């Protein structure tokens, strides 16, 4: 009646037939967990990969976070900073106390569905004014994967689980995430973050950077609350919290400016959006498919690694995403067609299913890139030169108008030296006649027909 608990999300316990590969797996579930967004992934009872670490020689700066429904909070502070100081051991100790003396009981002894409750209720209550800590850090010296890596003497057992393709530090490199062939550095979403929570920490509703897959494990400690919902009500979603909380849809310059917040899941079952449930315990992981909203709480001192990837089920969204992206006046992580030639280039080494994938996305891109000349050639636009987007600095390619990172083509003018546009917005970049302007272009063409053709080639 106060609170009412979504529906639980798909749960799978893969064979180790399964579970052997991960984005086969993963693609096998797709059509069930997809309809949910989130899912849960209980690994066979073997598949244990060893944790260990020295609690009082892992350091890291805390997040404060008030616990205010509908308030914002801002995304990502990746860089920490600060002159507060935990080790993982006196965090853990401010975690246990906490919890134990808000409940008056020992920790374990304090029911899930008690914490959630609870959880729901001190959010919505204005006076009460609970403010929590939390570590959220990519790796470092200071502070490493939870899985083993390659270093430092490992043990066999440690190496039966180096080269896992559930070893969260291999998906940046793994060969079907799309993500591991960009060059360009995408380090904030590329490699694993640490989660280190305590009671009632939480992470805002919010979807990933251009609209990846997510997986996250629990290395050890109490449960993970997590809710989602699936992709095709994102937008559902958000024009439920635009109502509640407009603040949070003002554009912003910055992708370290993104505003999320914490909302009730029953606000939104109220609304019609689907929503779904579930408790993350040690040694599961969870998914969360692409465009798939999802937020939760801790319910105590626990530790987490996640990291994002991108299959090639993937690449129409991720055009799609960048598309969105530009409608909002919202910057990317990375471009999208940059992306995509960068792996065209590279066809002979290319797998054969991810090959005739990124050829069907190449051969959509080329069809609008040539709309678009052509359009913008009718504005009067004729001077044309090549130009290496990809040497630029991102914030030195970035469309004036909608904030997009240029790299197929650009308009330019000496006018405004250094100032580029997309072709949608040859309009916005200065008075000067059309004729002033130049084309700066990466790929004519004809350049562009035989790299997809060298994809053909390698997929048949
Ligand atoms: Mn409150
Ligand atoms: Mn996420
Ligand atoms: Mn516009
Ligand atoms: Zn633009
Ligand atoms: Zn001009």
């Amino acid at each position: 009646s106060m609170f009412l608990p979504p529906p639980e999300c798909p749960v799978f316990e893969p064979s180790w037939e399964e579970f052997a590969d991960p984005f086969a797996f993963i693609h096998k579930i797709r059509p069930i967990a997809e309809q949910t967004g989130i899912c849960k992934v209980r690994p066979p009872p073997d598949w244990q990969p060893p944790f260990a670490c020295d609690v009082d020689k892992l350091h890291f700066t805390p997040r404060i976070q008030r616990l205010n429904e509908l308030e914002a909070q801002t995304r990502v502070k990746l860089g920490g900073g600060g002159a507060r100081d935990y080790t993982l051991r006196t965090f853990g100790e401010m975690a246990d106390a906490f919890k134990s003396d808000y409940f008056n009981m020992p920790v374990h002894m304090v029911p899930t569905e008690l914490v959630e409750k609870e959880f729901w209720r001190l959010v919505s209550t204005i006076e009460e004014d609970v403010t929590v800590e939390y570590g959220a850090d990519i790796a470092s010296k200071e502070f490493g994967s939870g899985f083993p890596v390659r270093d430092i003497k490992l043990s066999p057992e440690e190496e039966e689980y180096l080269d896992s393709g559930w070893n969260l530090n291999n998906m940046p490199v793994m060969e079907q995430s799309v993500l591991a062939h960009i060059t360009a550095d995408i380090c904030g979403m590329k490699l694993p973050w640490l989660y280190v929570g305590m009671c009632f920490s939480s992470f805002c509703w919010h979807i990933e950077d251009h609209w990846s897959y997510s997986i996250n494990y629990l290395h050890w400690g109490e449960p993970k609350t997590w809710y989602g919902v699936p992709g095709y009500a994102a937008e559902q979603l958000e024009n439920v919290m635009k109502k509640l909380a407009p603040e949070l849809f003002v554009s912003q310059p910055d992708l370290l400016h993104q505003l999320v917040t914490i909302m009730n899941p029953n606000t939104l079952m109220t609304h019609e959006v689907p929503v779904y449930r579930t408790n993350q315990c040690a040694g599961e992981f969870v998914i969360t498919f692409p465009r798939a909203y999802h937020s939760g709480f801790n319910q105590g001192f626990n530790f987490a690694e996640a990291v994002n990837f991108c299959t090639v089920d993937w690449l129409p969204l991720g055009r799609q995403c960048v598309e969105h992206y530009r409608l909002l006046h919202r910057y990317c992580v990375f471009s999208h067609d940059e992306m995509i030639c960068k792996m065209a280039s590279k066809a002979d080494v290319l797998d054969v299913v991810v090959a005739s994938t990124v050829q069907k996305d190449m051969a959509i891109m080329i069809e609008d890139e040539k709309a678009l000349r052509e359009t913008v050639r009718k504005l009067g636009v004729i001077d044309s030169e090549r130009m290496d987007f990809e040497l630029l600095p991102d914030d030195e390619r970035q469309c004036v108008k909608c904030k997009t990172t240029c790299f197929m083509s650009a308009i330019s003018c000496s006018c405004k030296p250094g100032l580029l546009v997309c072709l949608h917005h040859v309009k916005e970049l200065c008075s000067c006649p059309p004729y002033k302007y130049k084309l700066r272009y990466r790929y004519t063409l004809d350049d562009l027909y035989p790299m997809m053709n060298a994809l053909k080639l390698r997929a048949e």
